[PDB]
């Protein structure tokens, strides 16, 4: 940032105002900025339209939209308000897509099982009316002082309904509502995210949202500015229509603050009556706080009081650290480096945070399912490697996103795109972990022929010195006809692949994956290829699972088979077991 502020200084040929100073202290900053990763994202392929949120077509004539966001520094110091606060915002990036809230997964990665993190998330989760349909459980005294919470939101949109992360064309409005603005970042409810999420919609309905994003860090300051960026516009920001919380504000606090429950809406002057009504009608607090216009500048004024102007660009782009090129070495195997495997089945129902109430079939699996339809359904998994990522980064990253696609197949469906979250140490003292794991996702992408459809990225998880064992967490969508997905009943188990790992023979097992898992077989697809939940799932239909499981070690090509006859496939095929009652 050193370097960035004379960056500024030199840009704006002056020294910075006290609010300037403070804008850019956020937009700049590596969480709005992404300055170390700008370069590195640019080169994952893409796919659908991402915005706020990647909208990926599921059939043409619906979109799921998802995106898969962190809340590691927030967790840290409060769990209770740290959890809940993720799941309140990418749910509101989703939301901003035009799509409404239809599931929320998991990704924890912590010392142990802290009840204010899983809390956190199933209170806000249930209190607007998102089932958690699933989740993914990492224990590491690693991850002791660094919890890791990604919190992923998914959604369903009609594509003639696709809301806009922009501005369009000078002389739109922007409109701010829903929580009122209070000096929050120099406890967030549900209740109003829930009016949010069903006045937004709403809106949406009648046309009256042309252009959308969430309010987050940044407050009104980054959704304006963003807004009109994104669309080479500009903007004049009267920040004392912002209805405020707290009436004593300075305009640089209004206009910074991080207010929770909050939305910015773009559209036409004429609408803004109709959006203000549908926001007061559901209890929120709205207003037209900004006008998009043609000179690319950023205008925020108070009353008639100039606040500060900047080349909108400036704001909207930060100055982007260079590159390094990782080259992959050979494959390295991995030993046991052991996550606890603890089980928290009581302590999930004791909070709610029940995973899987409403899918084709109980998350304990691995890939949820969700209907769109009779015949129509999608497929959400999140995965993640840290224990070989650890050991070896670019291909411990690889390796997730593979065994992503094979969780995917494992339910039936097609992969169709993919969301992450980038989880790393610090990229200045070690730039290399970052392109290691970057590139690893850059390769496994273009391996699988699955894009990157959106994502998120949390840097310098450190504590005293010490990097978190390099995570990027895979969050991949899944096509699939409910109808056809496989449903557990009496049958032999089976071991399908091999022991170890060959990059190769990859596509051979998921090759064999699909003709079985077509063929009506119920698969699982886990590291461990079997563990507790999967046994105590088993028990919600009355069956046994009785298997001598080979033992894989610690990176296998191998899932587990149940069917009534003999996996006919041209992959290594050895029966275990039986699984009944
Ligand atoms: N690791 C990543 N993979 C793919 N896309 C990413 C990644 N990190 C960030 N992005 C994208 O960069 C853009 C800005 O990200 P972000 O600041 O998180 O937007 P938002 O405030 O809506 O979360 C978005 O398109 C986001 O999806
Ligand atoms: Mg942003
Ligand atoms: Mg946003
Ligand atoms: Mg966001």
């Amino acid at each position: 940032k050193l370097r960035y502020l004379n960056i500024l200084k030199e840009k704006l040929g002056r020294e910075p105002t006290f609010v300037e100073l403070q804008a850019f202290s956020v937009m700049w900053s590596e969480h709005c900025g992404y300055s170390h990763t700008k370069k590195y994202i640019r080169r994952l392929p893409k796919t659908g339209f991402e915005g706020n949120a990647g909208v990926v077509n599921l059939d043409d004539y619906y979109s799921v939209a998802f995106k898969i966001e962190s809340a590691n520094h927030p967790s840290a110091i409060e769990p209770y308000n740290g959890a809940a606060t993720g799941v309140g915002g990418i749910i509101r990036d989703v939301l901003a897509m035009g799509a409404r809230p239809t599931a929320i997964f998991d990704s924890l990665h912590m010392s142990r099982i802290i009840d204010g993190i899983i809390e956190g998330i199933a209170d806000y989760g249930n209190s607007i009316g998102v089932p958690t349909v699933g989740g993914e459980l990492r224990i590491s005294s690693l991850y002791a002082h660094n919890p890791l919470v990604n919190v992923l939101a998914a959604g369903v949109v009609r594509n003639d309904m696709l809301v806009d992360s922009k501005a369009s064309r000078p002389g739109q409005v922007i409109v701010i509502f829903g929580g009122a603005t209070g000096r929050d970042g120099i406890v967030g409810d549900p209740f109003a995210e829930k009016m949010l999420i069903e006045a937004f919609l709403e809106m949406v309905e009648e046309g009256l949202v042309e252009g959308a994003q969430d309010l987050g860090a940044g407050g009104v300051l980054s959704a304006t500015s963003e807004l009109v960026a994104k669309g080479n516009l500009g903007a004049i920001v009267h920040l004392d229509r912002v209805p405020l919380r707290e009436p004593d504000m300075e305009p640089w606090e209004i206009l910074i603050s991080e207010s929770q429950e909050r939305m910015a809406v773009v559209t036409s002057p004429q609408k803004a009556s109709r959006i203000l009504e549908i926001a007061r009608k559901h209890l929120l607090f709205g207003d037209v706080v900004a006008e998009v216009i043609e000179e690319p500048v950023y205008r925020v004024m108070y009353r008639n009081d100039l606040v500060m102007e900047v080349p909108v660009q400036l704001l909207a782009n930060a100055p982007e650290e260079d590159i390094v090129e990782y080259t992959p070495g050979k494959i390295p195997e991995f030993k046991r480096v052991e996550f606890e495997e603890v089980n928290a089945r009581e302590v999930f129902e004791q909070y709610d945070h029940m995973v899987g109430t409403d899918t084709v079939v109980p998350p304990g699996f691995g890939a949820a399912v969700m209907r769109i339809k009779r015949d129509g359904g999608y497929s959400l998994v999140t995965h993640s490697r840290a224990d070989l990522a650890l050991q070896d980064t670019y291909w411990g990253t690889l390796i997730a996103v593979l065994e992503s696609v094979r969780k995917t197949l494992s339910v039936g469906a097609e992969p169709l795109a993919i969301t992450n979250c980038v989880n790393y140490g610090d990229p200045d003292v070690d730039p290399v972990g970052l392109s290691a794991m970057m590139t690893a996702l850059k390769n496994a992408c273009e391996f699988s022929g699955v894009p990157v459809a959106s994502g998120n990225a949390s840097l310098y998880n450190t504590y005293q010195g010490k990097p978190i064992p390099p995570t990027l967490v895979v969050g991949m969508l899944g096509k699939v006809n409910p109808q056809k997905v496989a449903k557990p009943k009496p049958s032999k188990v089976f071991a399908v692949g091999w022991n170890d790992f060959e990059l190769e023979r990859e596509k051979e097992l998921w090759r064999a994956i699909r003709k079985l898992s077509e063929e009506g077989a119920f698969i699982l697809s886990s590291s461990q290829l079997l563990t507790r939940t999967h046994v105590e799932t088993f028990r919600e239909y009355g069956l046994k699972i009785e298997v001598k499981l080979p033992e894989v070690r610690p990176a296998h090509q191998m899932v587990l088979v149940f069917s009534e006859r003999t996996p006919v496939v041209d992959v290594p095929v050895k029966e275990i077991g039986t699984l009944s009652r």
